[PDB]
């Protein structure tokens, strides 16, 4: 047995490790794609499920047509030509009748999706058949050391690309080109072993005499309405009329091993859960170890990481000690202890989502509008607002952002100590943060801030303000604020943590003066306010002023909930894909392991439908998304494995005739 599986091992080490490294580079060329007709975003949303789709044309192939051997070779070729044409494509897109080229990226995209899916049945059920020997021992640890090997693609997949990219956008050849590579080596290697392999063929078209067996059954069925009408078998009594019977007894396992993944689809859903839904929790929630420093979107690497431990631990110690007990687990019982925790998994989140809650701010909704007052000029400024008046200093602010009804905003008046009274006249937008700058008794400037929610991926917005007489030009790390008009204030724009360092620009600057500065630490979620003044000798003076404080709570605390999901999955996930193996008859291992996907692909679905938010807040999401489903769906589970769909021993069973 050795031989022949090492090769079907490392074959899946390099197939998967090709498939991660696709995704993430797939989704960035989309925002350069998407500038032409959105189109763009349009073809996307197919490969979320319909990589899952697709394996049912594999199934289909293999086990009534060219065997297992022959689909592995065919569908991997054309996922290797999908790539190909895919890289040289978008090249083909930049460097030179857009649609034209654009056709070459879809023929590309859509041979890829046959690739992926016609081979995740095939290879799964295809190293299961080089056990025959009463191996269970054997076969079980294949499965595990199989589904170790996906993980290992995935975490390398990780670390590697990051670095690959951006090497030379001119390194798009690469970012596509590399992972097409691999792939080749994939299949080489698993031709190689041609020799080693024990391989089966078809007898015919299975498909066509299942579809013709249960098409008679049901139609025969429907007959004699008041003869004899109640089923002993619901489907055998009325096509046991006509077709072979061993036939009929293979038909019926498949049926009754289905019937239990109906339940199933919903966990695959709350999975998903912490790619999207999770890595915009880390964003707000992102003090930083002070030994390194993480980013937001890296966290989800820890499942791999805890997957590569988890796995060995499992199999090699906590599996015997439960049997020294007495406890006989067995393959139902830990699927159904397997969601149990995956539910607890979630419920750990709403704790850590309150604590969290306790600090951000708050922003305006509806017809709210939220005002910040910041005096800049020399002298103390007095402010009439909507029931309410504000006196500021020079150079001081409001540290608070003050909630009116855009309703109840009809009058304010601006003043100084010995100074007229000035109206305001200019006009505010509903649900938008607003800036009011003043400097003089009758001189203001209303200012929309743009910001309304915590800075996406955690990294911090800046923005300058000019009061020089003449216009401002200001650099900051690769990104440029040109003339700033005096008295005004530029947009936010975002950096990630550390300290950057900027440089002033004006012509009302001698050239004498230092255009040079620095900015404090930036930490994670902050967004602050710069103000440009002159001193005495003309050269620039910088002052800063908070808008949003930086983010607080510790990102390590995303770890509990990471560990018991992952150790949820461990249990879950790998008896899985190894008992729906286990009772398919010899004659349909790959259209279980089809039915098996196939799970997978509706499960994205019922999390897409959801769409967006329809409550209050995510301590409610993160809840129900767990118990009244998961928990509900998890017992209704166990109720159908009490009628014992492992009573099937489907080695034996053929032996009968």
């Amino acid at each position: 047995y050795p031989l022949s599986i090492f090769f079907i091992v490392v074959n899946e080490f390099c197939e998967r490790f090709s498939y991660y490294g696709m995704r993430a580079i797939l989704i960035l060329y989309f925002t350069n794609f998407i500038s032409w007709d959105n189109l763009s975003t349009a073809i996307y949303h197919t490969f979320v499920a319909l990589c899952y789709l697709t394996p049912i044309l594999g199934a289909l192939i293999a086990d009534s047509w060219l065997g297992k051997f022959k689909t592995i070779v065919s569908l991997s070729i054309v996922y290797t030509i999908g790539q190909a044409v895919t890289s040289v494509s978008s090249i083909n897109d930049l460097t030179d009748s857009l649609p034209v080229h654009v056709v070459l990226s879809l023929i590309g995209l859509a041979l890829i999706a046959l690739g992926t899916g016609g081979i995740k049945p095939c290879v799964s059920a295809f190293g299961g058949d080089q056990f025959e020997e009463g191996q269970e021992k054997q076969r079980n640890r294949f499965f595990s050391i199989f589904y170790l090997a996906i993980n290992a693609g995935s975490l390398l997949s990780t670390i590697i690309t990051p670095m690959l990219r951006v090497q030379q956008q001119a390194c798009y050849p690469l970012a596509f080109g590399v992972p097409a590579a691999l792939m080749a080596v994939a299949l080489i290697v698993f031709v190689l072993g041609s020799g080693m392999y024990k391989k089966f063929k078809p007898q015919g078209n299975i498909m066509g005499k299942v579809a013709k067996c249960i098409g008679f059954a049901i139609k025969n069925r429907f007959r004699h309405r008041s003869k004899a009408f109640p089923k002993r078998e619901h489907w055998l009594d009325w096509a046991k009329e006509k077709y072979d019977e061993r036939l009929i007894s293979q038909i019926k396992m498949v049926t009754r091993v289905m019937f239990l993944y109906i339940p199933l689809p919903m966990f695959w859903a709350l999975f998903d859960q912490q790619g999207s839904r999770w890595t915009l929790q880390a964003t707000t929630m992102s003090g930083k170890i002070g030994a390194l420093e993480i980013q937001p979107d890296q966290m989800q690497t820890v499942n791999a990481i805890l997957i590569v431990i988890m796995v060995p631990i499992f199999d090699a110690v906590l599996y015997p000690l439960i049997a020294k007990c007495g406890f006989n687990f067995t393959s139902l019982k830990k699927m159904a202890v397997g969601m149990v925790l995956a539910s607890m998994a979630f419920v750990v989140a709403a704790i850590v989502q309150v604590e969290i809650d306790k600090t951000l701010p708050v922003f305006p909704k509806g017809n709210e509008v939220q005002i910040k007052v910041l005096n800049i000029g020399n002298n103390t400024m007095n402010i009439s607002l909507p029931g309410e008046m504000v006196t500021l200093g020079p150079m001081s602010q409001t540290n608070a952002f003050m909630t009116f009804d855009v309703n109840k905003l009809t009058r304010i008046n601006i003043s100084s100590p010995g100074s007229p009274v000035t109206a305001v006249t200019d006009d505010f937008k509903q649900g938008q943060r607003h800036t009011l700058l003043v400097w003089a008794p009758n001189h203001y400037q209303v200012v929309k801030d743009g910001l309304n929610q915590k800075p996406e991926k955690g990294e911090n917005g800046i923005r300058f303000v000019n009061t020089f007489n003449e216009l401002i030009t200001i650099t900051m790390s690769g990104k440029v604020y040109a003339n700033i008009s005096s008295y005004n204030a530029s947009t936010y724009q975002f950096f990630p943590s550390g300290i950057k360092g900027f440089t002033i620009s004006s012509t009302e600057i001698p050239p004498q003066c230092q255009p040079n500065f620095n900015t404090f630490y930036l930490e994670f979620g902050s967004a602050y306010t710069y103000i440009v003044q002159r001193k005495n000798d003309s050269c620039p003076e910088v002052k800063v002023f908070e808008d949003i404080s930086a983010n607080t709570v510790n990102m390590a605390l995303q770890i509990p909930q990471y560990f018991l999901l992952t150790c949820g999955e461990v249990v879950f996930s790998v008896t899985g894909l190894e008992f729906s193996y286990s009772q398919a008859p010899s004659n349909m291992k790959s259209v279980l392991q089809a039915g098996w996907l196939l799970t997978v692909a509706v499960g994205n679905i019922i999390v897409l439908i959801v769409a967006g938010a329809g409550q209050f807040s995510k301590q409610w999401a993160e809840y129900i998304l767990f118990a009244a489903l998961l928990l509900v769906v998890c017992v209704i589970f166990a109720i159908m494995a009490r009628f014992y769909t492992y009573i099937n021993p489907a080695e034996i069973e053929a032996q009968f005739d």
